């Protein structure tokens, strides 16, 4: 049965009202500065490794998916200062699920009062008609998450009926130790990344990533978008490219933020993106990719290699990366309500 048949989804979606000294609207474009302050102060209590950057802001606000005077809320003290924000955001096209990114954050110190619940109570009606309005017969899934230390947010969630439904292990690899050598089969050769990749990237990614929990396949809008974050380094994103005419049939993609570099301890590159298209597994292509890219991180003179992976990954990437020296820093989880 459809989502907008199994959902009873509000009419009209009330803005929140609760809290003395709060003024509650829409947010604008205008207010990204202020936006990127609170993110950066809840973010020092909510996950102090990772940094929201002003242009994943820009990106978020310009994407077409979001129209931010339906989708976002913003709660302002006496003061004039931001100090709460929610999102409800769909996007346009689904595959297995109906995902809706429920983002926001309270100021650490104005939390213990109700704001958070206001902004998850509002974000989950905007969920419900983002879903009735899919008009899909998939699962639908109200979707936020947290670092497993966030007890805060995780209680929050909890008591709102969103369950804890998948773990995320951050893991890092020391660079200065070996690193090991792999050799490619024949007929494959690897190519730094660049602008004649991004299509058969994301052609060999959408394939490769039917195999990953949760995920769908990334439309070239989002995709290109993604890679004009100042955080992303084509110079250190890789591809394995066979003859069907040339074909990529596995990818590595990098981001370098040297501003996450003093809460982490030391400097890394980030895994962001890793797959091998499915009949081409099982032949170290992963393995050869993956070392190519930490050889490459070393000589810029990063000391970690970082990324995150599924701890139920069904693919086995949990032992790939284990086998090659990462180890475990930090865990996070998915909160998520199902319709
Ligand atoms: C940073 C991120 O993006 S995290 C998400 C990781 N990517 C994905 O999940 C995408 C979907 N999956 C894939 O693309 C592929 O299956 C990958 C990337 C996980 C691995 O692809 P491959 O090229 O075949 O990997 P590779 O051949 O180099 O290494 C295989 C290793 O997997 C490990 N492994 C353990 N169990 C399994 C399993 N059940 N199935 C597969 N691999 C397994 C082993 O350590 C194995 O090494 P071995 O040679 O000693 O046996
Ligand atoms: N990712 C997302 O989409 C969102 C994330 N969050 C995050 O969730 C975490 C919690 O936010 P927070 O503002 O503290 O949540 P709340 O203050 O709303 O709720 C947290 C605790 O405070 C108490 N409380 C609840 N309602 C009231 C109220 N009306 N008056 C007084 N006390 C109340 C309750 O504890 P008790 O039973 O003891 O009274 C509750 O368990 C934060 O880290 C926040 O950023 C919040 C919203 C959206």
């Amino acid at each position: 049965a459809s989502l907008s048949e199994r959902v009873d989804a509000p009419d009209v979606v009330e803005i929140p009202s609760a809290g003395a000294d709060l003024t509650w609207r829409a947010a604008t474009k205008e207010d990204i500065p202020a936006l990127f302050e609170l993110w950066r102060a809840a973010g020092a209590v909510d996950h102090p490794t990772s940094l929201v950057m002003l242009d994943e802001l820009e990106e978020e606000f310009d994407d077409d998916d979001f129209d931010p005077a339906l989708d976002s809320v913003i709660a302002v003290d006496s003061l004039g200062r931001v100090v709460a924000f929610g999102s409800a955001t769909v996007k346009s096209a689904h595959e297995t699920v109906v995902w809706v990114a429920l983002d926001g954050t309270v100021h650490p110190e104005r939390r213990g009062e109700g704001i958070g619940s206001s902004v998850l109570r509002w974000q989950e009606q905007r969920g419900l008609q983002h879903l009735a309005e899919s008009d899909e017969c998939l699962p639908g899934w109200l979707a936020s998450s947290a670092e497993e230390h966030a007890v805060w947010t995780i209680e929050l969630f909890h008591r709102n009926g969103y369950e804890s439904v998948r773990w995320w292990h951050e893991l890092e690899r020391d660079l200065a130790q070996p690193i090991p050598d792999v050799t490619l089969p024949e007929g494959i050769r690897i190519e730094t990344y660049g602008p004649e990749w991004s299509e058969p990237t994301r052609d060999a990614h959408n394939e490769a990533f039917r195999d990953h929990w949760g995920s769908q396949p990334e439309a070239r809008e989002d995709w290109e978008a993604a890679h004009r974050l100042s955080a992303f380094r084509a110079d250190l994103s890789f591809v394995a490219v066979a003859r069907d005419q040339d074909i990529v049939v596995a990818y590595l993609l990098s981001d370098v933020n040297e501003e996450e570099w003093e809460a982490n301890g030391y400097s890394f590159g980030f895994v962001d993106l890793l797959g091998v298209r499915r009949d081409w597994r099982g032949r170290k292509l992963a393995q050869a990719l993956l070392t190519h890219a930490m050889r490459a991180y070393r000589h810029e003179g990063l000391q970690r290699a970082v990324l995150d992976v599924d701890a139920d990954s069904p693919t086995g990437a949990v032992a790939l990366y284990e086998g090659l020296g990462f180890s475990l820093v930090n865990r996070s989880i998915s909160l998520i309500k199902q319709f």
